[PDB]
């Protein structure tokens, strides 16, 4: 089997991407944030505290003929940005882009933090990291990908995120029309439960490539590119008037600037992030200070190849017995 679903930016900045997901019988379609940096599939629901719901579509298990309470199971998750959610668990039928899993754990939120409530466009998360990170207790649950894997034509999924445009998540096949040149594959460590890999270095604009190992995660659920302070300083030093602000919490720069590209290494290959991808617009409405898309990973404890980096590539998440990542230009 295979599946193929379109993923759409939630706003004009590509702050996140949403993908429609069918849950239950008859189908209830929710727009979920596919997150390769976490391992829970959780939704706004009929159980979510009413004051914490503001415009999201909810899953109502009592209206699904295939929903079953997973008796005694609870979940609670905290993300890198400080946001959180928790609740109880149902099993139900879940379909993505025509690929169906029966018996998927659907984590129903009883509580969500303010950042979720305030984002009316995201109805929940679908985690695509390794199932070792799933938070369900006392019986840990599998991700949608892990439950689908054995049925897929090939044990893979691909992320093809758009810049200010829709893109695609495919399951079970690699669309050879969706990228240019060849795919370069690189080793993955599952020791922390992430799609963790080592980039071979970077370049700023038309500058020389610096060969250096950068260990980080491929995380579709993180907006920006978080790299070591040395690398980030070298990037922003090429933009006149750019500076790290604490008041803002990151590098800002003149909205009048033209940003340089940023290149990262995948083995001997190179992925180029155009400068425009690094512009996250005014810090506040009407400001002439703009927020940068490359930021320091200092204090976060890991480097994160978030959407800024991933959207410049066709990315293959290879869940074979020894997982790997692949990257192609597009
Ligand atoms: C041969 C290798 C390399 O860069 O040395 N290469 C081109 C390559 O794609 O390696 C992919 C891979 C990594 C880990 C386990 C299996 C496969
Ligand atoms: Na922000």
């Amino acid at each position: 089997s295979t599946g193929s679903a379109t993923t759409t930016p939630i706003d004009s900045l590509d702050d996140a991407y949403i993908t429609p997901v069918q849950i239950g019988t008859p189908a209830q379609t929710l727009n979920l944030d596919f997150d390769t940096g976490s391992s829970d599939l959780w939704v706004f629901s009929s159980e979510t505290t009413a004051s914490e719901v503001d415009g999201q579509t909810i899953y109502t298990p009592s209206k699904s003929t295939t929903a079953k309470l997973l008796s005694g199971a609870t979940w609670s998750i905290s993300y890198g940005d400080g946001s959180s959610s928790s609740g109880d668990v149902y099993t139900d039928t879940v379909s993505v882009g025509g690929l169906t899993v029966t018996g998927q754990a659907v984590e129903s939120a009883k509580k969500v933090s303010s950042s979720f409530t305030e984002d009316s466009t995201i109805d929940g998360l679908l985690g695509l990291a390794f199932s070792t990170l799933n938070t369900v207790s006392p019986t840990q649950q599998k991700t949608f990908f892990d439950n689908a894997k054995a049925s897929l034509d090939s044990p893979v999924f691909t992320a093809d995120l758009g810049y200010h445009a829709p893109g695609t998540y495919n399951f079970g096949f690699i669309d050879t029309t969706a990228y240019t040149g060849s795919i370069t594959y690189t080793a993955v460590s599952t020791k922390q439960g992430f799609w963790e890999w080592t980039s071979t270095g970077y370049a700023v604009g038309s500058g020389t490539f610096k060969s250096t190992s950068i260990d980080g995660i491929a995380d579709t659920g993180t907006t920006l590119l978080y790299l070591p302070a040395t690398v980030v300083s070298a990037y922003w030093a090429q933009v006149s008037g750019a500076k790290s602000s604490s008041s803002v919490g990151g590098y800002v720069f003149p909205c009048s600037a033209t940003l340089p590209s940023f290149t990262f290494g995948v083995g001997s290959a190179r992925i180029v992030i155009p400068g425009d991808y690094i512009d996250f617009g005014p810090i506040s409405t009407g400001s002439s200070s703009c927020f940068g898309g490359i930021q320091s990973s200092a204090g976060i404890g890991i480097n994160i190849f978030g959407d800024v980096a991933l959207k410049a590539a066709f990315v293959v998440f290879n869940g074979a017995t020894t997982p790997t990542l692949g990257f192609a230009s597009k």
